[PDB]
């Protein structure tokens, strides 16, 4: 699961799921490796928040049935996402919407101002996600995949090191 390249993973989705809960999109690129994660928050802007208005619908449906609000309702999931994924979609749009949905419930444990809860649910994406593609994200670097599937809102192209 856990790679060099697990510091460009999950500082992705940890930072998008506080870019609908908090506002913050990122202005230094992460640590480690981190010039791919920041060219992909640039990105989530668009197609990300595109999927907070054509599938949370579905999304109300998973939060006003689990009502979110403690890490114990986003630890349980970590099991669901693995049946969620197996190979994903080589596109990376499809995940997307895993991706949407967690910014979604990070915005749920905003409500009651949590965020030790919020930590495990990028977890419960991305640790997950490297489980099912425990050598195929290594392979194919599906993080800048992803960034060449769309690239609608990366014209700024993101990198340049700051902070960590
Ligand atoms: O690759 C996907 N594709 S998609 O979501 O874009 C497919 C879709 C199509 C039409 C309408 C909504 C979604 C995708 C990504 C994330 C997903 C799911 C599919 N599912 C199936 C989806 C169709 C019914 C919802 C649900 C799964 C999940 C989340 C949370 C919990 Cl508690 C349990 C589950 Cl099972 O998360």
């Amino acid at each position: 699961m856990e790679d060099e390249l697990y510091r460009q993973s999950l500082e992705i989705i940890s930072r998008y799921l506080r870019e609908q809960a908090t506002g913050a999109k990122d202005t230094k690129p992460m640590g480690r490796s981190g010039a791919t994660s920041r060219k992909a928050l640039e990105t989530l802007r668009r197609v990300g928040d595109g999927v907070q208005r054509n599938h949370e619908t579905a999304f109300q449906g998973m939060l006003r049935k689990l009502d979110i609000k403690n890490e114990d309702d986003v630890k349980s999931l970590s099991r669901v996402m693995i049946h969620v994924f197996s190979d994903g979609v080589t596109n990376w749009g499809r995940i997307v919407t895993l991706i949407s949905f967690g910014a979604f419930v990070a915005k749920h444990l905003k409500t009651i101002n949590q965020e030790s809860s919020i930590e495990p649910l990028a977890e419960s994406i991305t640790d997950v996600l490297v489980r099912t593609k425990r050598d195929w994200l290594v392979k194919q670097r599906g993080w800048d995949g992803f960034v060449e599937f769309f690239h609608v809102e990366d014209l700024e192209g993101g990198h340049h090191h700051h902070h960590h």
